């Protein structure tokens, strides 16, 4: 079909280090190997039967994790994973970016979770348990887990985050406890138990992971979940509840709930709220967060069915003419001025502020297979197969329906192609969802 | 003179446990023993010569630190200090955030414990309390919570909304100057009594290293004067490099208009917040005062803060010291930042309200900087209405002419701060108890 | 003090030579060409110092550029169209490259360049007394060519010149379309200075008639409609609407309720100024510095109106001048006005580049007009304010802020005309006899 052209583009975007495939580029015209950008390419190669690139990638990124990172005078964490790295020749040499060179000095919290998830996907797709059992991978797993599982003044089981900590590397503002980071956190924890060897300290770390997983499953299914009944209850909430036994636990103002939520909420269906914190509640629908919540089994089968129901009812809003919107709705006017800090790349229905991202398709596909609703993924596949190739594989789309190409979208984006390839192979062989899902 | 009335109120607000005085109340009509609320009362007793209450408070709060705290299914940190506690007829009950409105976390409680311990050991000279194994363990626990490794690419401590003195949503998330200044002061005061035995040698290495990272990061990025503001106004955007000028990618057009008019030619202050693409230009009183007391600010920066206080006096002080922050969020800003919080309206409780308790911080900072006349002006201005209004919790308005909308009369720390400020102005030799160099 | 010597070092370093001949000065020495409006103050400085050969070469070279074949996409430009700027192609052999709007951002047209050429020619012939240059057939042809473009007939029902946005010193979208005072004042001054040096041979007698006729139409239209004082503002506030008749009071049907709130508070009891723009149902009340200064220098404003402008400058000093002279316009567009008028232009933010920014180069105009009005203390105060910070900031292009306390957002350091304006203003303060070189009566 016209998908082979996509594989030509995917193979053209390969980056080699000393003869071995180390990764895929970000854009082929974003000229380095990004972790989140390489995840779909790695899944495509794993399903096609070429897992050596993923093998080299995990190990080289692990070596980068063991580097001495420093920002002006501050020594970075031990388990901090790089956001990207580039290769040079004049004598190959790898250079990594942990946030010192990143615009705005953002921290890639999702990189470590993606590394653990990719390691689990590799060991499940290949069945070769040797790599996950190597001392290096165990060290990397413990290093990344010790950064987030460490105790602190936190009164929430969820992971606290600064703005620009997830795929959305700009102020939008994903600070606090965004569903994207919490879902990736839960998935990485569960996948960590799937391959961790209990050493003297290993048994203790496993105990910590299990306890945190229980606290997370409870906090996420009870507070982040939102359906019509729960929204009505929050609308009827009382304020100023200073007691151990309080109903309105986080003191959310019922009048502060935006007007769009009441009209957007259908009778059947629900989703996970974008953020929940002290007196804060971001009601925005985030695609990656809900998809990972479904894949990591964080959402109950009923909640997953409700997410699919909401996707079918409010389809034009969450998908439109081009899947898939990164978040709904978008920030406008004052909301854009204060939350984004007058960021011009995140305009109305743009890059991170409501833009349509084709790469998200594979996630939508995977969750759809896990929930038993393949027709939804097929609808999205037919929608993407009609315009993605014609537009030379853009990075992102803009507009309420995604009818327009992004304002600053890069053509021939690597993961925009890899996501389509992964989604098509998943539709052809659903048996691959076990590589990216848990129960 | 007719100043001991405040001492009568301070002595009436004492809370005893098993016969011994353990602390002071929050309000005498906020009904428990709060850490931040007890700090000024403890300083007043330390200066008057009654340090037994401070000792019992530190020891009992340390015992509370060793409790097994739980939030629904989540085990809180080991070194987490409680925000408040009350005595029930005689068993102590503490709140670590499970009962707090909005489930806010008291990040400043741990730092306040260490600062109060240093103040006690310096005021009394009795090094025995700081050298006991229990308090040493408490110091190491609180230090291990903040010095812990993480995804952070900033030396400053990440914070959720509602982390200190502002227990509500106000935009204090990220790296607010109040928490960073208290962090720096607690870090410096921890070395003043940490023994090098066992783990002490290792932790001492950590505290010193982070102290270097903070002093730089605070003096280079958080500081703001007319020249620095002009430079940020002329900043270039989208800087992807280790050698970038606009390190945090702040949008020059996003700088609010009030900053350009508020900035005088002489003087400066520390910016309220600095984070990824975020820079809160609001002036916070407690943060700058602690930055001066902890010597975090250079002598020139402290003199600049005093210069700004003298030039834009009506804005930061007005008819009632001291405004908690300037300016206040209005309209859309209030709707988005506070989440439509009604207790923080225009020039109110946390959103620009005038707090009398802050006076002592202003006083000490004035003595350390060599500008006592400013503190005398604030004292002469406050001594005319604090007692007449039955010691309110906070004042509202652009000038503080009106009492708070929901202010509690006879607030304990509002009285203790005035007493501490008067004792500091009368005897400046006490600033060593709350300052470093 | 010899700080003018430092300013002159910078001015002489910005000289541009063409195949051995000095043709002009650059715009910025770090805007990297020879601009007409940018060269006007430098030319005045050299004329006052006694080095007029550079001005002679500039006028002749610009006339030669006027004799070029200009084209934009498929359209042949006007015959008398003057270039906005030009650059030299070094580094042994030089070559001329001119910009008439084809290379300009937004394809803006420099309407003021021709008027500045005529005004500069009059200034040269008056400063040197050498009438030979203006009487050459080439200069007469250039004057007639530029005059035939603006004096041409059209559907216009207004004596003033219709203009597109970004046609004056303000090369960007700012709402200066229509009949801005800057272009009208430069037009009036160029017309009078054209009569000051036009020969009556052949067609000249014919053109002299046109220039005179339009001058009568302008002097009236400007003094009766564009002028604005407290009494006139009160009258417009009491205006009636829908006046369809030859004898109408509200001639342009301006809505009294549409007058902005800032105008009533800004208008003092003593003093007045010329309104920024007047057209069909449109009236931009913004105060433009260059327009009023040229209206004073060209004697377009009566002595009473000039005294009123100085009175307004004394009363509303912090608004029009502040800590750094001189604001290009007052007030600035904010919020919705900025979104609609500027089209979301980021270089013209609040109290910025063209939207209320402080420009040091304007000082010389403020100086000249003050000497013409007999109020030197105003110019001396502005000179002291500039002499206290302009050199310390390495001669910025423009300043931002309500008071001008901050350097421009995108200001270029060591701007040529920002230095030349200071030198011209100081030379005018030292020898007021030079104002005749830039003024009419």
């Amino acid at each position: 079909p016209m998908m082979a052209e996509a594989w030509e583009a995917l193979r053209r975007s390969m980056v080699f280090f000393r003869g071995q495939p180390v990764g895929t580029l970000a854009a082929v015209d974003y000229d380095q190997v990004f972790v989140r950008d390489f995840v779909p390419s790695a899944l495509a190669f794993l399903m096609n039967g070429e897992p050596d690139i993923v093998k080299h990638f995990l190990l080289k990124t692990l070596q980068l994790q063991g580097w001495e990172k420093r920002v002006d005078r501050f020594k970075l964490g031990e388990g901090v994973m790089p956001a990207s790295f580039k290769v040079l020749h004049d004598t190959d040499n790898i250079v990594a970016d942990f946030g010192e060179s990143a615009i705005g000095r953002v921290a890639p919290v999702d990189s470590g979770f993606w590394w653990i998830i990719l390691l689990r996907a590799y060991t499940k797709s290949t069945g070769d348990l040797t790599l996950s059992e190597t001392p290096e991978c165990q060290k990397g797993m413990k290093l990344i887990l010790s950064l987030c599982l460490a105790e602190g003044f936190d009164t929430f089981p969820t992971l606290l985050c600064a703005d620009g900590c997830s795929m959305i590397d700009r102020r939008m503002g994903v600070y606090g406890y965004p569903i994207e980071i919490q879902a990736l956190f839960f998935m990485a924890l569960r996948s960590a138990l799937s391959m961790l060897k209990p050493d003297g300290d290993g048994r203790e770390v496993i105990e910590r992971i299990v306890k945190r997983l229980h606290a997370l499953s409870f906090h996420m299914r009870n507070y982040f979940w939102l359906d019509h009944q729960n929204l009505n209850d929050i609308y009827r909430f009382k304020t100023e509840e200073y007691s151990h036994t309080a109903v309105n636990k986080f003191n959310v103002m019922p009048d502060s709930i935006p007007e769009w939520v009441f009209d957007f909420m259908p009778l059947r269906g629900g989703y996970f709220v974008g953020n929940v914190g002290p007196a804060h509640m971001d009601f925005r629908w985030f695609a990656l967060g809900n998809c990972v919540s479904i894949l990591s089994s964080l959402a109950t089968p009923d909640q997953s069915m409700a997410i699919m129901d909401l996707l079918e009812h409010r389809w034009a809003e969450l998908v439109g003419e081009m899947p898939l919107k990164i978040c709904y709705p978008c920030l406008e006017g004052h909301e854009w001025r204060i939350v984004t800090g007058c960021d011009p790349k995140n305009t109305r229905w743009s890059y991170h502020n409501g833009g349509s991202w084709p790469v998200l398709l594979w996630q939508l596909t995977a969750a759809c297979i896990k929930t038993g609703r393949p027709q939804i993924a097929r609808r999205a596949v037919d929608l993407i197969e009609s315009r993605l190739h014609r537009d030379c594989w853009p990075e992102y789309y803009d507009g309420k329906l995604g009818r327009y190409v992004g304002k600053q979208a890069r053509k021939y984006q690597t993961w925009s192609i890899a996501g389509y390839l992964v989604a098509k192979m998943l539709l052809e062989d659903p048996s691959h969802i076990g590589m990216i899902s848990l129960e």
